[PDB]
């Protein structure tokens, strides 16, 4: 009787999934009717200056998507604070949202202008890192390098085979490859002070090393093919490459497994998982905890239809049906009794010596014409194209990152 519109993205978990939890929330409430729509494009849905009467009520879109459309609404203070959400029922059930959700969640990804107000809420709880042929390097006698040393000489020996050592979907997706190499390098407070801007930390040796390893990564070590396919059309086609067995690593998380499923791939495939390797030799390694976000529009019609729907993607009935494709919502105990094909991800939490990472950037301030996201990721593809130096990509982050201070 109620209408609500619910704009979801479609990722490598897939758009089914949305439309299993719709129906079932439907079910729970039939006096609630959902508008679902699913696409690889939702920043049609919502364009700048749109009419209130035609935004979505809520939407499912996490930080670093092709569009940015979730960091543009930050910006421009146009998504709703959702904090009260932690405090509401989960329909059906008889607990609220934060007695469910996994401890430490909340935090700067979800908060993104700093302090306790949540504007983003979390989605999916994927680990990511590096993926790989496990098949593949077993038949070589290669081992998982732990520090990059080892990984630039393992580069050296897969070259001889006709073997790339690296590649990446688009570049946005070093932004868990950076929360992992940042922390591995300079500890949990320097990751903090890097998110957050603090003056001249991008001039530290800690920041220079890890754009220096990067560098070498990605000029030296990549797909020739890498960057003309890193875009929102071709991207899995770098992720192929690891099926076809002509790059050996790439940065993802758990979705690749749904994603790439009716890929050939070649004989005896199988899905490998490492955090990314650090730089000292026993260092602690730092797995990231990749989230999405789901999130009410400040325009939306129907705020508080959207909230009850909300909070019931933390429900017990929503995780059994997102978990069919590897989509594991943030709640206690959804990693117990894991399905068998998301074993040798979780299981590189257990490593010895390895900790989780988690966060973007912070989104309190703003500069004309300047994001620090694109100078850090983005410009990876242009570093890869010979570009950008090296002293060119530190001295523009620094330069960003000390005027967002
Ligand atoms: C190209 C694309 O849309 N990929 C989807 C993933 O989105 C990427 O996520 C990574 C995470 O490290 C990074 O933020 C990229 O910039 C972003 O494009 C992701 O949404 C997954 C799972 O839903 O689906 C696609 O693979
Ligand atoms: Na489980």
């Amino acid at each position: 009787k109620t209408t609500l519109k619910f704009a979801a993205f479609e990722g490598g978990y897939g758009a089914d999934m949305y439309k299993e939890v719709v129906a079932a929330y439907e079910k729970l409430n039939p006096d609630v009717k959902i508008e679902l729509t699913t696409s690889k494009k939702i920043e049609d849905e919502i364009t700048p200056g749109m009419k209130a009467g035609n935004y979505p009520d809520i939407v499912e879109l996490g930080q670093g998507s092709t569009s940015g459309l979730t960091e543009t609404l930050l910006k421009d203070k146009a998504i709703e604070d959702v904090t009260d959400v932690l405090d509401m029922k989960v329909p059906g059930e008889n607990k609220t949202v934060k007695d469910k959700l996994v401890d430490g969640v909340i935090g700067l990804y979800t908060n993104p202008y700093g302090g306790d107000k949540t504007y983003l809420m979390p989605m999916y709880y994927s680990p990511s890192g590096l993926v790989y042929n496990k098949t593949l390097l077993e038949q070589n006698g290669w081992k998982m390098p732990t520090t990059w040393d080892e990984m630039f000489k393992l580069g050296d020996e897969a070259k001889a085979k006709g073997i790339s050592l690296f590649t990446y979907p688009t570049a946005g997706y070093f932004d868990a490859f950076f929360n992992a190499l940042l922390a591995d390098i300079g500890g949990d407070q320097f990751y903090q002070d890097v998110m957050t801007y603090k003056k001249d930390v991008w001039k530290t040796d800690e920041a220079k090393e890890a754009l220096e390893t990067t560098y070498k990564l990605v000029t030296e070590y990549l797909n020739p093919d890498t960057v003309g396919y890193a875009n929102a059309q071709d991207f899995t086609k770098n992720q192929q490459s690891i099926l076809d067995g002509k790059s050996l690593f790439m940065p993802n998380g758990t979705w690749i497994v749904n994603e790439m499923k009716d890929a050939p791939r070649t004989s005896g495939f199988e899905w490998g998982f490492a955090p990314v390797p650090t730089v000292k030799n026993g260092g602690t390694r730092y797995i990231n905890t990749t989230i999405e976000a789901v999130w009410i529009p400040a325009k939306a019609k129907n705020k508080e239809a959207a909230k009850k729907f909300m909070a019931y993607l933390y429900s017990d009935e929503a995780a059994s049906i997102f978990a069919k494709t590897g989509a594991i919502q943030p709640i206690k105990g959804n990693t117990d009794d894991l399905a068998s094909d998301m074993k040798v991800f979780y299981d590189a939490y257990n490593e010895d010596n390895v900790k989780a990472v988690a966060g973007s950037f912070s989104a309190t301030a703003t500069v004309e014409g300047k994001n620090i996201k694109d100078d850090l990721y983005n410009a990876v593809d242009s570093v890869a194209s010979g570009k950008t130096t090296l002293q060119q990509w530190q001295d523009k982050l620094n330069e960003t990152s000390n005027a967002l201070n």
